[PDB]
């Protein structure tokens, strides 16, 4: 038993230890060394730890490949198992394999912490599809997140395996050669022909049986009733790491023949337990293309709701088994086999018993009627009788791998050949502790008839049946209720359809019947082409792919955890506050002390300098009497391995006494809790303004905050010297200066005893601009206290509680406008919720008050914004820095203006829109404003007007889906709204080789900027990119630098790159007119020689910026940067679910250094805006306690959230000659381009409203973001979110009402 | 010589475009990195010498 | 370094041009990227050459510096730099010497 | 340069040198070397990429 035997990359692994507790993910990275899978959630949602794993299948004789999440596969279910890895497939050493190189050529690899998984997943699909189709290309990455690229340039690449210059060539790609794959190995082959054997492996907490026949299940079973089975462990593995459970004994059935049986009986499909969704998947897939449609209406509803179960790799290793008796209240299956009344045959040693499920079957929360020394053995689908009719609905927040609000099963049987109902069963899942039937309802039906009558019944039945208390575990309840009736609607619909024979219907009600359909993609990329004359060695304004994106793919580029440990490097888990406010009375760690590998604790009385920090000298490194937030550091367990300091540090005991806290913007304006003083910026005679105003507005608006999501979670690695107070730390932050200083200050050392080195971020964002420090210096104090050399990687749930995220906003504004649609006056209040310190919430109001005017002139304006003091974590940087949030804003009360005006939007929007040479509202001029261009380009290839009469058309012709279409334009401020952070150095020596390293202040974070470093350098110094190369960031190569931030690198590091370069060759001209025709190896060799130093500093300082909020004077920016979106979308008006049909963007990045990192940042930073605006949010109870701390619960954009057309052009002949070659940065400006969606959903909305809720077309609702399902479902007012109400409806009606 | 500490490198190897980085005991960091860089035919920029 | 005292010689060199305590200045190592091209630590003339190199270095720091000195008299050395710094005035510079 | 601690999977190498001041080499065989506990590996000239 006790040896565990398996292959990794083709080699044999014997492990003659292995812990149950260990899962194939820590087994790669910290016993074989092989790095390139990565860590990005623990809990099975972003496949970043994505493998493939094949074996020998013994009831099918042939080999199966599938893949995987590496963090949630125990070892211990590996026994005879090939795994193949990312570096098993291809590498940059030897070769690239197909799927690696078109990814990192296609552009489809930025930060690349996400690469390694998406290769895997479509590396396993081409094993078991050497010819894929598209729709089975997109279906591969269900389970795979990406945070960068906006996806479109991953799907586009890898469409070339199915079946205006260009980005990349399809052409120059390496064909797929299957006859050259890996070899399933040989030895495992052998094996197979060894009759298996039952086999036990001891952990230091855990014992796991792998049992090989059902007698020994059985028996196992009988002796410990108690033991977990596992099979997946897709339940189990998040119980265990979140849910804070040990199970000391485990029993793997996954080789029990019985259990992996598949039998086509009389009655149905019959499934064993053991069997992965994705093998019922199939065997379903292909009954239902072969069997009667009539026979196949129970089997539909499983595929229906398989299609958004997870993702490919859960649903290769989840079992059916697993699902049933997990019993969880929101499972997808469970509502569909209760329906159905799917035969269970349940066994035990002795006994056998076959049930169908039933509402009894799930007695309460997360219980069935299984004894202990049961198991499930089999499941039996049935096929569907005549008459018999099903449906099966989901719904959630994002349609790919989410977990259900509300999911169902629905069936009904009539009389032979009637409308007569005989039996009808409506089940749900999340609307109670467990799967639900509604009985009560559906029992009052029997008999009767599929009418109008009978659907108004069931509808007012189940608003009373299944009700929700104002407290309801996940809210929304008003958008759950919903769903109930909206879900028994569509299922009545579908029926009068389905008994309308066809082998009437009003003709604007069937689109309600139908199932979501994918529609075929397309992409265009517009861009210019470089002078016809123009060397091939100069690379700028070329498509030159990230420099990186090769090791990228292939998983041998290095980010922070992957640096390799030193022997006696040691581990740190941070011990974080529980509460919101409160003060500490005493910590307790005597049962943290026992943890093996237990090193220390630590807390502020071990700091040998100083406990404030921040940027603002506003926090503490370790709490010291007092928690400001849940997540408030108060020390840190350092221990020899990860599992034992977290294990530690959840044992470790603080004893609080809670303090009144101050958690909501409402709350803090209460409380009068700001940080400073009000911000303004006031123009013109408001007073006047509003006196000439035709009409006025005024509302209120809130956007809802931000996680940064980036794929690489926080990590610090901290090498103390023990000289001097040295230390040398590898850190992945956007700030290597504050990290030095703030480690300094906290050491009581001098700045420059600390060295901090930056190779890549997996992603930054601003999340990492100043946040990085909370674990920085606390892993720094680790190092300096025990001497050893000490690292921390946050896990995402930490990440997500602790670091901060986009500020939410709430506004008060009051618009006055003409008849016309002209703006004459504008007051606008903004408050954001800065959290427990200071840290860049000052700056985020300024320049959030910097674009309260977007691309509109506005005469008459007030704008002041507060910074909310409250008991959060301190929010800080996320992409767009406070811009998006006042643009969004500016754009709700302009699209009210329109409205009102009862003019068209786009019209509305030209005719406010400034013009070449006007001042803003902080009196700076706009030269070389180009939204004009932009804005008239976009119309013209969106083809705007001729689509908003097809928008129309679809909503006369469509009572329960509705489109809608917005075009929105944007400009971005370009530079710090600090003045002397607009400054960068660089650092160039060239070798006696003639080879360059060029050093430079900025960091890489996968936007591309070494990329465009090498691209400037070669163009300057005239030479091929090939002799130029950038390894990393450090301290003591370029010092002082400002955090890689404001989308500036590009602009200023590549200045001070060319001033460098400019005094080489000043340096080397003496040696190149000695010798004309000499190389540039000759010339350097020479001047080497002749004792010409070949190394300098470059510097540049970003010519006159000083705006001041007192006079509101002075130049805030050095140029803007501008751009325009049309999106269309569609609504299902009856579940708050869309699609993101179509949108055209056209940017103004002047003169391109490289179109292709430009269109990769454009569509990155649209699809996060997307997100912001219409897909993420974060929940906190009352008391101010994050509920949503993974990609569980926080739904970033997925593969299929993209829209499905998706056109991008880059502004021609616009050339900047306010920055490096005519570029213009590009980072953060069109990510507000992303709230063209969420319009177009509130014109979807306003559609749907006129349809069934008022009839006043000029009515103004409110749409806070982001629009998710439940905005717009509830927004969608009709006779079903009537029948629901909320508070007081048809039970409570007043005693009295005034006259 | 008879130095007290004798001849001693370590050598870490990246994994990335050839890159090295290495601690010795050398008064030439110079010659140790293009030599090292000849040996493996790499460009002397993938190379450092500490 | 190998036992000469280089490192010290250079670090009371600095502190002699720049016109501030040894206390405030530091040499971790050598580096190939931070020095490259480097000739051989021998022939005696570290000291020289170095001492030189260093010297130079210090003298550009010092102009930098000097219109911010000019400006406050009375300051510190750390009020000097800081106001350099919120200036967008580089803090870095490279020194050479040949014989 | 030997106080810098070891990394974890750092390995350790040790000079195969001449016994003889000026010969031809007939032949190596490790056969011997390869069955000492931790061994990994043999380099020799035909090992070197540059
Ligand atoms: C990223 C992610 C997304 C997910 N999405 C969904 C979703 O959309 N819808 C949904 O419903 N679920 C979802 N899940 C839950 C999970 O994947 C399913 O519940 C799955 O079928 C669990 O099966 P498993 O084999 O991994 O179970 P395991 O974790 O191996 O076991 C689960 C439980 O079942 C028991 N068990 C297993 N087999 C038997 C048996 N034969 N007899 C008696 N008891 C048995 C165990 O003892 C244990 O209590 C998701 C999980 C993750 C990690
Ligand atoms: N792929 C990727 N792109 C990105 C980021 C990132 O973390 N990953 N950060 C953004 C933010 S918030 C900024 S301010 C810039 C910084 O880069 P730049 O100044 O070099 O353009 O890039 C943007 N683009
Ligand atoms: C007072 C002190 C210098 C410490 C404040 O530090 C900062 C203030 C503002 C910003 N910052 C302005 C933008 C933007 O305008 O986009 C983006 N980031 C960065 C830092 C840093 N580090
Ligand atoms: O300036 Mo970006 O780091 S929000
Ligand atoms: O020049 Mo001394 O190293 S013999
Ligand atoms: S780390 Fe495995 S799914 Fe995210
Ligand atoms: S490239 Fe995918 S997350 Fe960064
Ligand atoms: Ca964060
Ligand atoms: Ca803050």
């Amino acid at each position: 038993a006790d040896e565990l035997v398996f292959f990794v990359n083709g080699k044999k692994v014997v492990e003659k230890n292995a812990d149950p507790e260990t899962t194939l993910l820590a087994y790669l990275r910290r016993k074989l060394g092989l790095r390139g899978t990565k860590l990005g959630c623990g809990e099975g949602g972003c496949g970043a730890c994505t493998v493939m794993l094949s074996k020998y299948d013994r009831l099918q004789d042939k080999i199966i490949h599938f893949s995987a999440n590496a963090c949630l596969a125990p070892i211990c279910t590996l026994h005879h198992v090939a795994v193949t890895t990312v570096e098993g497939i291809g590498s940059t050493k030897t070769r690239l394999h197909p799927v690696q190189e078109r990814i990192a050529k296609s552009h489809g690899s930025q930060c690349g912490f996400c690469t390694p998984g998406i290769v895997m997943s479509m590396y396993t699909l081409l094993r078991n599809q050497p010819e894929p189709t598209v729709e089975e290309i997109e279906d591969a990455f269900q389970g795979n997140l990406c945070r960068c690229t906006g996806y479109r340039p991953i799907l586009q690449g890898f469409r070339t395996f199915a079946k205006s210059p260009s980005l990349f060539n399809p052409e120059e790609f390496m064909p797929l050669d299957p006859t050259q794959e890996p070899i399933f190995p040989p030895e495992l082959l052998r094996l197979k022909d060894v009759p298996p054997k039952q086999l036990r492996f001891e952990g230091e907490r855990v014992t796991w049986i792998q049992a090989s026949t059902l007698k020994e299940l059985l028996d196992l079973k009988a002796q410990h009733p108690e033991a977990k089975l596992v099979v997946g462990n897709t339940e189990i593995g998040i119980e265990m790491k979140f849910k804070n459970q040990l199970f000391p004994m485990i029993i793997c059935p996954a080789w029990i023949p019985e259990l992996n049986a598949v039998e086509h009986g009389p009655e149905g499909i019959s499934f064993g337990a053991a069997c992965a969704l994705s093998s019922v998947e199939k065997t379903l897939l292909e009954a239902v293309a072969k069997l009667p449609t009539q026979k196949t209406e129970v089997f539909r509803g499983v595929l229906e709701q398989l299609r958004w179960f997870a993702g490919k790799q859960v649903k290769s290793v989840a079992s059916l088994g697993g699902n049933i008796i997990t019993a969880s209240p929101i499972s997808d299956l469970n509502p569909v086999f209760m329906a159905s009344g799917t035969k269970l045959t349940i066994v035990s040693r002795g006994t056998r018993r076959t049930v169908p499920m039933d509402h009894t079957f799930f007695p309460s929360y997360r219980k069935t009627l299984l004894g202990p020394e049961e198991i499930l053995l089999s499941i039996e689908i049935p096929y569907s009788r005549e008459d018999e009719f099903f449906s099966a609905f989901k719904q959630a927040s994002r349609r790919e791998d989410d977990i259900a609000k509300v999911t169902c099963g629905m069936r009904v049987l009539f009389q032979p050949g009637s409308m007569q109902v005989k039996e009808l069963a409506l089940c749900y899942g999340g609307m109670a502790d467990r799967t639900i039937s509604a009985l009560k309802t559906t029992q009052k039906q029997l008999s009767k008839f599929w009418n109008e009558k009978l659907l108004q019944d069931v509808c007012a039945g189940l608003a009373e049946e299944l009700s929700l208390s104002p407290d309801a575990p996940g809210g929304m309840i008003e958008f759950r209720r919903t769903l109930t009736l909206s879900f028994f609607f569509k299922f009545y619909l579908t029926v009068l359809k389905k008994l309308g024979k066809d082998s009437k219907l009003d003709p604007t009600y069937t689109s309600a019947t139908l199932l979501f359909q994918k529609h075929p993609p397309a992409n265009i990329q517009l861009f210019q082409e470089v002078p016809n004359g123009q060397s091939k060695e100069d690379t700028v304004g070329r498509p030159l792919p990230h420099l990186a994106a090769a090791m990228q793919a292939s998983g041998e580029a290095v980010y922070c955890d992957d640096i390799p440990r030193y022997e006696n490097e040691l581990f740190l888990r941070l011990v974080t506050s529980t509460r919101a406010h409160a003060k500490i009375k005493s910590i307790d760690v005597s049962e943290a002390q026992k943890v093996p590998g237990f090193v220390c604790f630590l807390s502020a009385d071990d700091i040998p300098g100083s406990n404030e920090t921040g940027l603002f000298n506003d926090e503490t490194v370790f709490a010291k009497d007092t928690v400001t937030c849940v997540g408030h550091i108060i020390g840190a367990v350092v221990a020899d391995t990860p599992e034992h300091a977290e294990r530690a540090a959840h044992v470790v005991k603080v004893t609080y006494e809670d303090l009144p806290a101050i958690i909501t913007i409402e709350d803090a304006i209460k409380n009068n809790s700001f940080y400073g003083s009000e911000l303004k910026i006031e123009k013109g005679d408001l007073k006047k303004g509003f006196s000439e105003a035709d009409n006025v507005v005024s509302g209120e608006l809130y956007i809802g905050g931000q996680d940064h999501f980036y794929l690489e979670t926080h990590c610090t690695i901290a090498i103390p010297k023990g000289e001097e107070g040295e230390m040398e730390l590898f850190v992945s932050t956007q700030n290597a200066m504050k990290t030095q200083s703030f480690v300094a200050k906290m050491l009581g050392v001098p700045v420059n005893r600390i060295l901090v080195r930056v190779k890549r971020m997996g992603g930054g964002f601003g999340g990492k601009e100043t946040r990085s420090t909370l674990v920085s210096v606390a892993v720094a104090l680790a190092a300096y206290k025990t001497g050893h050399p000490v690292r921390c990687m946050l896990d995402r749930n930490e990440d997500m509680l602790i670091t901060g995220g986009r500020h939410p906003f709430l506004a008060r504004y009051k618009v006055g406008f003409m008849k016309t649609g002209t703006i004459v006056a504008l007051e606008v209040d903004h408050y954001s919720n800065a959290g427990n310190s200071r840290d860049l919430s000052h700056s985020i109001m300024e320049r959030a008050l910097f674009h309260m005017d977007n691309c509109y002139k506005i005469p008459n304006i007030r704008g002041t914004g507060r910074l909310c003091k409250t008991n959060l974590s301190s929010n800080t940087a996320f992409r767009g820095f406070g811009g998006p949030q006042a643009l969004f804003i500016a754009e709700n009360w302009m699209s009210e203006v329109a409205v009102t005006c009862g003019l068209p939007a786009e019209e509305v929007r030209w005719k406010n829109m400034y013009k070449e040479g006007d001042l803003t509202h902080f009196n700076q001029r706009l030269e070389g404003f180009s939204v004009p261009r932009c804005w008239d380009e976009c119309l013209k290839s969106s083809q705007y007007y001729a689509r908003k009469s097809e928008v129309d058309k679809f909503n006369k012709e469509n009572c329960w889906k509705k489109r809608g279409l917005c075009i929105i334009p944007t400009k971005f401020g370009i530079s710090f709204t600090v003045p002397f952070l607009n400054q960068a150095g660089a650092l160039i020596h060239v070798y006696t080789d003639g080879s360059v390293l060029v050093s430079h202040g900025g960091t890489e974070m996968g936007q591309g900027l070494h990329t465009k470093m090498v691209q400037v350098a070669s163009k300057a110094l005239k030479i091929p990119i090939s002799k130029i190369y950038i390894s990393e960031t450090s301290t003591n190569t370029v010092p002082n630098s400002s955090p890689t931030a404001a989308s500036v690198s590009t602009d200023i590091y590549g200045q001070a790159v060319y001033e460098a370069c400019q005094t080489i060759l000043k340096r080397l001209e003496p040696f190149k007119k000695k010798n004309p025709d000499g190389s540039w190896e000759d010339w350097v060799m020479a001047a080497y020689q002749d004792r010409v130093s070949l190394s300098t500093t470059g510097f540049y300082r970003t010519p006159n910026l000083g705006y001041s909020f007192e006079t509101n004077s002075g130049n805030a920016f050095h140029y803007f940067t501008y751009g325009v979106a049309c999106s269309e979308v569609e609504i299902d008006c009856l579940t708050g679910d869309h699609k993101n049909l179509r949108t055209d963007i056209v940017m103004d990045v002047g003169s391109s250094l490289n179109p292709a990192i430009d269109i990769g940042q454009v569509e990155g930073a649209f699809v996060q805006g997307l997100g912001l605006f219409t897909l993420e949010e974060l929940h906190y109870s009352p008391e101010g306690s994050l509920h949503t701390r993974g990609p569980s619960t926080y739904k970033i954009p997925a593969f299929g959230s993209i829209p499905t057309e998706f056109r991008v052009s880059l502004l021609r002949d616009c050339p900047n000659k306010k920055a490096i070659y005519a570029s213009k940065a590009v980072g953060e400006p069109p990510l507000f381009l992303g709230a063209s969606v969420f319009f177009a959903i509130k014109d979807a909305i306003r559609a749907a409203r006129a349809q069934h809720t008022n009839n006043n077309t000029k009515e103004l609702f409110r749409l806070d973001s982001p629009a998710t399902p439940e905005k717009i479902r509830n927004a969608c007012v009709d006779k079903f979110t009537t029948l629901c109400v909320t508070g007081a409806p048809g039970n409570c009606k007043p005693w009295s009402l005034r006259v």
